[PDB]
């Protein structure tokens, strides 16, 4: 299975880069649980081997959401169970079978903050209310990890797309890890600035933990909207270290094995922290880096060709572009031309 040897993934006896892309679903929250798996299916199979013909080694996409459909949630906002007609474990299984098939790593997104849609406030009382959250734990989490403990096609657990979305910026605290006056102006909140970071980082400690004690061969992510959050350089301030998740959470192991930045171009122009116009190094990190996710459609004026290289060729230990749905016509050019590279990583894998 995946791991992390000597700073870099390791899989099989080989240095790996991650290259691939984001699903980033089929039915938006609609994809797992109460039957969905199997009703998708026959649309997210055919990505999976898309992806592998063009070169792919990785896909990343999206579970719970914002609690649409999974988990089960009662009336009061606690969880009951990873679905309600009983799927769920089945169909994460399932989806990592195939992907097996396709020799390709799954990257499972439990949650997103990149939108404010939180139907009944159940992704809410989760981030705030830690008995809400040890039910997600308990009920849904630890059985669903435990039900697919380390199997081979899965690449690593991503905890959150983008807790950015809602957290409230240029807001003072006390405490480094949870003050966010180097995110002012940075465009985080643009959903709602909602959260403080006490709430996010014991969200994300607990559920990191959990992972890791039920499934210690496991890996764990969250992926940032801009590098912006998750560096103590370019005169920002890293919220994601292993210091601040146990902080704010109490526990241990709940910490990310690797950190993913998602980069983007604003009307046209890479911003003053942009992984693509910098190198892995320039971030101060003692963690592999992945870029998540990009598009042509906001590179910078670079072609989706330019920008897969352009991470391979700049330290960072993988390249998942944005909604092969949608985009993977364009974006398997860029996968395919990447995928014979072995200097910073080989691509093909075999599960």
């Amino acid at each position: 299975r995946l791991h992390i040897q000597n700073g870099h993934f390791v899989l099989n006896g080989q240095r790996v880069f991650l290259s691939g892309g984001n699903l980033p679903w089929m039915s938006y929250a609609y994809d797992f649980g109460d039957g969905q798996w199997q009703r998708n299916k026959n649309r997210i199979e055919p990505e999976f081997k898309k992806l592998h013909d063009a070169g792919g080694n990785s896909m990343r996409l999206w579970i719970h959401i914002q609690g649409e459909t999974t988990p089960a949630f009662n009336d009061q906002g606690f969880v009951t169970g990873p679905d309600k007609q009983g799927t769920m474990l089945d169909d994460m299984k399932d989806l990592l079978d195939t992907a097996k098939k396709y020799n390709i790593l799954v990257f499972p997104c439990l949650w997103n903050a990149a939108v404010n849609q939180d139907s009944h406030n159940r992704l809410d009382g989760l981030i705030k209310d830690q008995h809400k959250l040890q039910s997600y734990i308990d009920k849904a989490l630890k059985p669903i990890v435990n039900h697919v403990k380390g199997h081979v096609a899965l690449g690593g657990w991503d905890l959150m797309n983008e807790p950015e979305g809602m957290m409230i910026p240029d807001k003072h605290n006390a405490e480094k890890c949870y003050d966010t006056t180097a995110l002012k102006n940075s465009g985080a909140g643009w959903a709602g600035n909602k959260y403080l970071y006490q709430d996010i980082l014991r969200f994300l400690n607990w559920q990191a933990d959990a992972i890791k004690t039920t499934d210690p061969g496991a890996l764990v992510t969250m992926g940032v909207w801009n590098p912006k959050s998750n560096t103590d350089h370019f005169n920002m301030n890293n919220h994601y270290s292993d210091h601040c998740l146990r902080l704010a959470g109490g526990k241990q192991k709940g910490v990310f094995d690797f950190y993913q930045f998602h980069s983007y171009s604003w009307q046209g122009k890479w911003d003053e922290v942009a992984p693509f116009t910098h190198q892995a190094s320039d971030y101060g990190l003692h963690k592999p880096i992945v870029v998540g996710e990009f598009w042509e459609q906001d590179g910078g004026g670079m072609t989706i060709t330019q920008m897969f290289n352009y991470v391979y060729n700049h330290g960072y230990a993988g390249a998942w572009s944005w909604h092969l749905v949608q985009r993977g016509d364009n974006q398997r050019k860029g996968i395919t031309n990447i995928k014979d590279k072995t200097s910073n990583g080989k691509i093909p894998i075999s599960l």
